[PDB]
Parts: C-alpha cells; structure tokens; sequence
C-alpha cells in the first residue's frame, strides 16, 4: 500500500499529474499533499503514481501555477512542513 | 503615485476591433494556466472571457470611466458595465 | 483525433481557434492563421464539423479570420 511520505503524482480533473505525498479520509482513499500549490485533496490509488517510476514520463515544466516549485519541493525538500 | 497593476485592479482594457471594455486584473488560481512574461491575466466583464494583455492595452477604471464607462451595442457590454460598478470582485465561475 | 483532423482548439486567454492535429495525453495543434503550434490535452478540442456553427465566426484577434480562411479553404 501507500505510507506517510510516500512521493507520488497525484492526477485529478483538470490538471497534470501533480507533484505530491501521501501526508499522514474515506475508505480507500489518502489525504495527500500536493507540492508547490501547498493544497490538499482525498484521492484514491487509480490516480496515484509513484514519482521514481514516473518523473521521466510526469515531471517536466509546464505553465501551470505552483507546478515548477512543486517540481523542486518534491526533488529538494518532500518532507518538510509547508504549513 | 501609481503601482505597478496587481489582482483586483479594475481597468478598461483595450482589445483591437472593440471598444475600452470593463475588466479586472484576475487572479491566478493555483493549478491553473500562468500567463506569458510581462502580461496579466485580464478578467472582461459581461462576456467573462479572459485574456493576455501587457499594461498598454490597461485603462485605470477610476481615471477613465467618465471616457468609457457608457453603454455600448456589443454583446456582454452592459452587463460588463454593471459588474465592475457593482460586484467587481465577485467569482464570475 | 489523428494527424490532420481539423479542429476548434483553447488555449486559455484565447478564443476556440481554428486548428488540425500535427507531453502526457498532448496532441500536437497547428494553429492556422497564426501557423503557431502548441500541445493541447483533448478537452481542449473541438470536431470542425461538429462545432464550426458555434466557433466557426469571425474575430477580431490578430490572425482568427485568416485561420477562418485557412480551415475551410486550404486546411492541408
């Protein structure tokens, strides 16, 4: 399964496959931490991805606000307190 | 002394082919679409579009609403005129 | 959508534009009028067929009505 601090892209409606963590909801499902925008949401594991196997494919620029400092929390600092 | 322009600014802003149209410098909700270097997100009134535009094409609404700020024909004009003298900061979304 | 397929395609700050089909889920967009090219998710596009009564209507922004031209003229 997914744990606390585990590092994802996490996809929602709208949006590219975002930089996130899991953060330590409704069943199933796992409050995450989106990087870079700081907000929150109850997403489900179809819409998560795990960042080593994917940063390739979802972690390039892209014009979207909060995105590239999402792209360096992830990379620099995941773990830290955003609040 | 004026600021640089800022979310929440109301303006006339100048589209070529219209008329100085009632708008706002919009905010940028995080996730969404940053515009190009040197441009702001402009919010029209009425017709609720937004587009790209550099402070040349941006009329200070306080200035220039005796100029502009009268009814026009086009589509989503009036109404324009009616959100930026009433609600202006109101979620048009 | 496949290469050549002609379309509607928005971008934000930009009205529904004449487009064809030349990045996760991006399809490559030629822009006609302007000749610029972007990458667009499907959401953004828009059937020409389907759609040309709504989008299909000239504008004001710089290179729109040529892009009208274009795509029902010479769209290839």
């Amino acid at each position: 399964a997914f744990k606390p601090g585990d590092l994802v892209f996490a996809k929602m409606k709208g949006y590219p496959h975002w930089p996130a963590r899991i953060d330590d909801p409704p069943p199933n499902k796992y409050p995450i931490f989106f990087f870079g925008t700081h907000e929150t949401a109850f997403l489900g594991p179809k819409d998560l991805f795990p960042y080593d196997k994917c940063k390739d494919k979802y972690g390039k620029p892209n014009k979207r606000k909060g995105f590239n400092e999402g792209l360096w929390e992830i990379q620099n600092n995941p773990h830290a307190s955003y609040s």
